Formats: structure tokens, C-alpha cells, sequence
DNA sequence: CGGCATACG
DNA sequence: CGTA
DNA sequence: GCCG
């Protein structure tokens, strides 16, 4: 009925088990902020599995044989089908901890172990990092300046002018080069929390050097507000984007492949993040196969799979298709 | 119980 | 360590 | 936290 891996089952990206989706996905996220990788995982799948269910769960017997579904995340969907509500969750939602290590990760050059370390030396607000700055990394120090524009969503709308400022740029770094939507806007979002590039050239090579030739040039444009190197295949840019009268900061994403590679780095690129690390979990376990966004690799034979086109990845490892607005796992 | 995705900057 |  |  159910199974157990998400990349087995299309998850389109909206659903009908949203509020009970959110709780667990609440329980991932605090697991993870004390360092649970595990504990996030069963949450995150059991989360999937709802969201991938094809009416709402409206008794507790409808978990029966779900997978990812035993005591604890059975406890949580009880309660809310009861209550509305699940204490374990408010306890978590108005607690200390969770709210300033989400405020915290939150940061572009925050990750979970630099906020654990702020939380532990009794920081808890923006503020308080701003008041001693030469504590912070460059990228930290961006990431802070602009927190307010980052928190806010981009537009789908927004990501076709940003797309052809793109375009402009890896024209001229290199004639013929091309720019693919990725992430969440290609799984069909109307808002993400940024943007996401895959470049790539149809001659095989050509595409060696390109990256810094696009930054420097969207740098020269006056369009880069933060990047790393202000040779690499992925940046992670603040951009200027334009608004009325005005503009706003916004993250996006950059990276490229050669063109033999291009299907496997739409499929990363193009996620869920949960929905990639199932992917290959999946690949690795069950079809003794190694994935990631540069191939596919048979470990006993020692030879990579060629694939023309995502269909080619399913195809490999035995998985019905599934497009972009079916892995929102 | 072991395992939990897999990279690059 | 950060990032995807 | 859950699966196999
Ligand atoms: C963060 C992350 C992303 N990815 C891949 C799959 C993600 O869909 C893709 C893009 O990363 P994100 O931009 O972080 O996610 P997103 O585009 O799906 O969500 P949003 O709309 O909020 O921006 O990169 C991984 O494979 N592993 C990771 O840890
Ligand atoms: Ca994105
Ligand atoms: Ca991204
Ligand atoms: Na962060």
C-alpha cells in the first residue's frame, strides 16, 4: 500500500494532512537542533507519508501499517485528532531553546552546531550577535546584515527577472551555456527561500572555468551583494533584486555541471531534500548502487551509469517516474 | 542492534 | 565549520 | 524514532 521509501510514492506539493504534516515536521526540526539525526529522520518520513496520503487521516486505525508510524508519531497524530492540539509540540513551539536555535540556523553561516555554541554562551537575539561583531565569520556577518530580506519569501514571480540577469551573464562568460530552474520553484512552489541555478554547456568540457567567469561578471553588474570569492562549481550568492522604487536581498543559488552529468544534478539540485537523501538511501540499500549529483556508480562492476535524462536515473534503479511536482517528499 | 545521503566552499 |  |  504504502511504501516505506518517499521516492517510492509520488508526494505532490500540496496535501491533505497539512496541520498534522507541520507537527511532526515541528519534532524533526527541534530533533535536529539537539543533534538527533535520526530522531529528525523517522520524523520527516512519518511527516511524508501523510503528505503523500490521498485523503486526511481522520482516526488513529488509518496509521495502522503505515510505515514510519509507531508509538511516538502515532501519540502525536492522536492528540491533535483529539485536541486540536499536541502538547509535546506547544511545549516545543514556545520553549526557549527551539525558538532561538530556529532563529539562529536561520542565519546565512549559522548552522546547528554554531547556534548550539551561541545558545551554551547565553546569546539569544540578533542584537546580541550584532553587539559583538568581530566574533563573526564574513559570510556570518552578511547573513546578519541581511536577515530581514532573506527572511522573507521570493516570489515565483520574482525568478524570471533574476533568471535573464542570469542568462545575460553566462551568455557572455560562455556563448551557449544554459541556465535551468531548480530546487522548489521547478517542484512547482509559488514562494521558496531562494533560488536555485543549474548551469551547463552541450560540449562536454566547455563548461571548465565557467563559474567565476558568471560571478565576476554579475559582480561587475553591480548584482552580487555577497559571494564567497568576491576554481568552484557551486556559489552561494546574496542578489540584489529589483523592487518598486527600491530592491531587496535575495539568496541564490548557483551551481555547474558537465552535460554528462546534467541529469544528475537536476535530480539532486531539483530535491526535496528529503525526497534526494531517500533517493539515494534508497539506491544504496536496496540496489546496491551509490548516488549523487554527479552519478550513479555500480561499486562491484566499478563503472557509472550514463543517463541522458532523469527518466534514465529511475529507469536505473528499477523506480517508477516521478516529475518534480511528485517528490515534494 | 546498525543505520540513518552525499556532496562542495 | 559553513553550504546545497 | 523507527525499519529490517
Ligand atoms: C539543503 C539541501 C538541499 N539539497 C538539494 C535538494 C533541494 O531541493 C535542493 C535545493 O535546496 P534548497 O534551496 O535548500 O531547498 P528548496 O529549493 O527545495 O526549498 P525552497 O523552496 O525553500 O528554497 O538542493 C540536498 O540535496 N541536500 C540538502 O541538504
Ligand atoms: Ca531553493
Ligand atoms: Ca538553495
Ligand atoms: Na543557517
Amino acid at each position: 500500500w504504502m511504501p516505506a521509501y518517499a521516492c517510492q510514492r509520488p508526494t505532490p506539493l500540496t496535501h491533505h494532512n497539512t496541520g498534522l504534516s507541520e507537527a511532526l515536521e515541528i519534532l524533526a526540526e527541534a530533533a535536529g537542533f539537539e543533534g538527533s539525526e535520526g530522531r529528525l529522520l523517522t520524523f520527516c518520513r512519518a511527516a511524508s507519508v501523510l503528505k503523500a496520503l490521498p485523503s486526511p487521516v481522520t482516526t488513529l486505525s488509518q496509521l495502522q501499517g503505515l510505515p514510519h508510524f509507531g508509538e511516538h508519531s502515532s501519540r502525536v497524530v492522536q492528540e491533535l485528532l483529539e485536541h486540536g492540539v499536541c502538547e509535546e509540540v506547544e511545549r516545543v513551539r514556545r520553549s526557549e531553546r527551539y525558538q532561538t536555535m530556529k532563529l539562529f540556523t536561520q542565519i546565512f553561516g549559522v548552522g546547528v552546531k554554531t547556534a548550539d555554541r551561541w545558545y551554551r554562551e547565553g546569546l539569544r537575539t540578533l542584537d546580541d550577535l550584532r553587539e559583538q561583531p568581530q566574533k563573526l565569520t564574513q559570510q556570518q556577518k552578511a547573513g546578519l546584515q541581511h536577515h530581514q530580506d532573506l527572511s522573507t519569501p521570493v516570489l515565483r514571480s520574482d525568478v524570471d527577472a533574476l533568471q535573464q540577469v542570469v542568462e545575460e551573464a553566462v551568455g557572455q562568460a560562455l556563448p551557449g551555456a544554459t541556465v535551468t530552474l531548480t530546487g522548489g520553484f521547478r517542484r512547482g512552489k509559488l514562494q521558496g527561500h531562494d533560488v536555485d541555478f543549474l548551469i551547463t554547456h552541450p560540449k562536454e568540457g566547455q563548461e571548465a572555468g565557467l563559474l567565476p567567469r558568471v560571478m565576476c561578471r554579475l559582480q561587475d553588474q553591480g548584482l552580487i551583494l555577497y559571494h564567497q570569492h568576491q576554481a568552484f562549481e557551486r556559489s552561494f550568492c546574496i542578489f540584489r533584486l529589483p523592487q518598486p522604487g527600491s530592491w531587496k536581498a535575495v539568496r541564490v543559488d548557483l551551481v555547474v555541471a558537465p552535460v554528462s552529468q546534467f541529469p544528475f544534478a537536476l535530480l539532486g539540485w531539483t530535491g526535496s531534500k528529503l525526497f534526494q537523501r531517500e533517493l539515494r538511501r534508497f539506491s544504496r540499500k536496496e540496489k546496491g548502487l551509490w548516488l549523487n549529483s554527479h552519478g550513479l556508480f555500480d561499486p562491484e562492476q566499478k563503472t557509472f551509469f550514463q543517463a541522458a535524462s532523469e527518466e534514465d536515473i529511475f529507469r536505473h534503479l528499477g523506480l517508477e517516474y516521478l516529475p518534480p511536482e511528485q517528490r515534494n517528499a
